[PDB]
Formats: C-alpha cells, structure tokens, sequence
C-alpha cells in the first residue's frame, strides 16, 4: 500500500477582507516546509472547510500542491462530505488537482449506519487512484467508524491505508492496531500525540504544528525513532499550549494565536465561526508566552 | 410573533431509481392534510436534506407549498447549513418558492460558539420575513444551542419564534419554558411528545407522522385542547413504534416502514444511508403489525 505519514499539519485558512489570503497561504505552509513536516493537509476542519466555496477549497488544493512541488512534503488534501457523491467528487477533484492523497472524514450530522459508513468509503476508495485516509471524529460528526468497519476498509479497499483517530480513547487505538498492525494509524489529538504514536501510530495530523511546527516536527521523528524519552518530553512541555488550543472550538483558538504570533494579518472567520471571547484570548495569549514561536 | 405550530411531519424524502419520484411526494403529502396534519416539514433531515440536490430541494418544496394550498396545512421549509453563507440562501429560496416558514438546525461538524449560533441565527432572521424555528439536535450536530442563546435570539429576532427540541432533556424544556414562556418549543423527539406537550410545547415535528399521522394529529391536538389523558394515551401505545423507528437513524426505519406499508414504492436512499439490516427489517416490520396504518 501507498502511504502518507509522518508529521502533518492541518492547515488554517486566512481570511483578509472575507476572502482567501492566497499569498498568506502559500507563506504559512512553506512556514511549514521549512520547520519539519511532512505533510500538509489543506481545506480540513482546521481550514474552516464547512464554510469555504468549491472554488476556495479547489484553489486551496491548487496552492498547497504547487508550493509542495520540489519537496518530499506530500499533500493530504481534505475531501470529505455527509454526501457520498460528494465526497466521490471531492476525491476525484483533489486527485485531478494534484493531492498525493486525501483525508475523508466520516459523514456528519446524518448518521449512517456502521453498513453505511462502509458503502460510503469503498464508494471513495473505488473512485481514485491517491492514498486514502479515513477521518473518524465522534464528537464532532455524530457517528464512530467501528474498529470493525476500519479495518475492513482497510482490508478490503487497496487505497485506504489507515485512520486519523480524534476519539481520545487509547483503547480503541489499542484494538485498531492489536488486530490490524499494517494499518497506519495517525494521531488526530494533539494532547496525546506520543501515547498515539507510541503504540505504533505513525504520524499525527495536528493544530498545534500550526504555530510550534518545529515541536511537532520533532516529537514524531524523535517518536517514530523509538526514543520515546525524547518525544514523551515535548508531548508533556506542549501539553499547555495542546489544550488552550482548545479553550474554544478549533481552528477559533489556534487562529486566534497565529493573529497573536504575527503569522496572518487578520483575525477573521466565516460565520457560523467568531473570534473568541475576551477571556480566552487573554488565557491563549498567556501561554503562548511559554513557547519559542517561528516566523517566516 | 407569526408563528407555525401543532402537528406538523418532518417528510420523507421518496427516490425511484436514484430520483425523487414527485407524484409520490405530492401524493404522501396529500395523505398528511387528509389526515389532521397542521403542517409538513420538507427536506429536513428526515427528507435526507444532507444528500439532496438543490435543485431536489427546490421541487420538493414547490411540490409542498402546491398540495397545501387551499387548506389550512403550512409549509414549514427545512433550511439549514453548517455555513451561514448557505443557510440565509435557503432561507431566502424557501420564503420565495412561497413556504410560511422555514425550519434551521444548528450548524453541524464545525461547532459554533454560543456567540457564534447567536450570529448565525440572527443573519439568518434579518434576512427573511417568515417564521423561524430554531432546530436543535445535539447527537447529530455536535453543538448546543443554550437556553441563554435560544431565548436571547427569541427576544431579539422578531421572526424567529421558538425552537424543536431533540436533546432528550426535559430539564431543557423547562428552563427554556420557565424563563420565556411566550416561546414555541416544538417536540423532535416522537417518544417524548406529550411530556414536552404537556409541559406548555405547541406542536410536534414528528418522524412517526410519516406512518401514523392520524395519531400523531390526535395526541397533539388532544394535549393542545388540555385532554392529558387522552393524549398520555396514544403516547404511551405509540412508544414502541416510537423507538422502533429509531433502532437505526433517521429515516431509515421509517422508509423502511413506509415501504413496507405500500405508501411509497421504492426502499431507496442516498448514501451513506443504507437499507437496515435483516434483523431491524424484521423489528420494524414487525412493531408495525400492531398499528392501524392509514392508506392514501
Ligand atoms: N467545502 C465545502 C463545504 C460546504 C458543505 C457543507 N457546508 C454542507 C454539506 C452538505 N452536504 C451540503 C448539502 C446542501 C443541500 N443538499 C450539507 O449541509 O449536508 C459542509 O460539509 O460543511
Ligand atoms: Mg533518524
């Protein structure tokens, strides 16, 4: 099976002037190249993508994957939906458009059945010829891809290569890999970025690496090494600034700390996200302090 | 405040070779009026709004607000988004294909603040004439909508007239009812309709309505008239239609009991959703037996 691993970044979208700062992108995610990752994910939960036209989240491919070119970064593009036939289409258009593969998060809102949630990914599967990464998020969709249902994607659909795992339960990435250890199971959880990884995940796709990229970059490496010592030390000195990243709904307070960082221009979401409240950005603005901050 | 209340169902969504077979839906409508309905919701989540065509979504309620007129059954047009960009458009679309009012769940997936859901609701508000429901449904959202943000939006929104209550709590609907009494809490959840009822809630937005409508008229318009026994009584004989309809997510149950009662024609949905399995065929099919359902 083809494969993307690693450190992954799971990329903001700017916004000046309620439009996509195309030039910020491009700088933030050589920012990213040029501080040890391996992967960037565009047009995800992170980069507001509920709310992004089909042509900004085309163009978003378009600019992550020429930025990308002349690099061993790879792109993991974002391309999934509670609608089969569109996620089947976003799939096909990141193919077309250059992605080295994509992240399908599970169908939200609308439930499907454990039988149905198997139709929808061999549907994707089938559709292109990139890696496929499944993207499970409960708390978020509504709906769990089963160890069950995982795995027999895994078995059964040659693209898709493992599962990007926001669950924090350790216990069912426990289950995923006891039974299934040729899967690449990737850390979706910041806070718990080593105990992932150290049961045999292979990467994470992270927030955080949004404004501590190099720590990001380090902690996998320095995981998928097996110097645990060393990886163990930075999982516990981000663990701060891994939960305040989430004092409110992600991406409003990594956002916030990128506007605070210096590192976009403009402080602006698409509604139905907003800025944070006072308190919270005084509480993100605190412990960012704590940390050594790359610019460009 | 115009308001749209009482019995209302949220309406399947009928497809004949992977298309929404119109005469079906007119004809499934006309059952409704025939049979004490006081309004019906299209293409809300039980009409698999998540999979639908706009241009699905535009017949479906130019085939409501059709068959309704001349009679006294209001057209409560399901009109949500996770983005507000798309949900003030369907909130302009459904007032101009001539719905009274729209229905609007709380954004999905990307979890807006409560800040955030108050933003969003009042762009939606400030941009039609018509009535407007607040939808809330946290098991398939990921987000709440406080007591605090649906009685501020109540009181500031001068369309926006109370709110459909899927949360299993009623702790909520007291605090809501308590504090703003003059609001609509309307019941999403069929098993509990007359404990939300009888608790000052004015109507239902029902799932079982689509099979028993005759039913769900009666036990609404009884608690509404203040005949608690009455209504407590076809609450509790519909309790186990009520959870049977449920043993996998809505609708697939009730597509598959309306299949099986004759009244559609095709046992079809859009994926993700996906036919039940043989042995919840066998429950649903089998609970049913013992209601009397009505035909065309
Ligand atoms: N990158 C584009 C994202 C926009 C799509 C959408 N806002 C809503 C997705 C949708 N399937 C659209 C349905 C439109 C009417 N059938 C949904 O709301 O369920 C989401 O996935 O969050
Ligand atoms: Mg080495």
């Amino acid at each position: 099976k083809n494969i993307i691993i690693g450190a992954m970044t799971a990329l903001i979208t700017p916004f000046k002037n309620g439009k996509v700062d195309e030039q910020s992108y491009a700088r933030l995610i050589k920012r990213q190249i040029e501080n040890g990752i391996d992967a960037v994910v565009p047009v995800g939960t992170t980069g507001e993508s509920a709310t992004l036209t089909h042509e900004e989240a085309r163009t978003c491919i378009e600019i992550a994957v020429e930025t990308c070119k002349g690099t061993k970064v790879k792109v993991l593009a974002g391309a999934g939906s509670n609608a089969t036939h569109e996620a089947v289409g976003l799939a096909k258009f990141a193919k077309e458009h250059g992605a080295d593969g994509i992240l399908s998060v599970a169908p939200y809102y609308n439930k499907p059945t454990q039988q149905g949630l198997y139709e929808h990914y061999k549907a994707i599967a089938q559709s292109v010829d990139i890696p496929v990464l499944l993207y499970n998020v409960p708390g978020r969709t509504g709906c769990e891809i089963s160890t069950d249902t995982i795995i027999k994607l895994f078995r059964d659909c040659e693209n898709i290569y493992g599962v990007k795992e926001a669950s924090g339960n350790i216990d069912k990435c426990v289950d995923l890999l006891a039974h299934e250890p040729r899967m690449m199971l990737i850390s979706g959880e910041d806070a718990i970025n080593y105990p992932i990884l150290s049961n045999g995940g292979k990467g994470v796709i992270s927030v955080t690496s949004n404004l501590l990229p190099d720590m990001i970059s380090a902690l996998t490496h320095f995981a998928l090494d097996e110097n645990y010592k060393e990886a163990k030390k930075i999982n516990d000195e981000l663990y701060n600034i891994n939960k305040i990243l989430f004092c409110e709904s992600n991406p409003i307070p990594i956002k916030t700390a990128m506007y605070l960082a210096g590192l976009i221009e403009s402080l602006e979401f698409r509604l139905p996200l907003c800025s944070p409240s006072k308190e919270n950005f005084a509480k993100i603005e605190e412990v960012m302090k704590k940390y050594k901050i790359k610019g460009f």
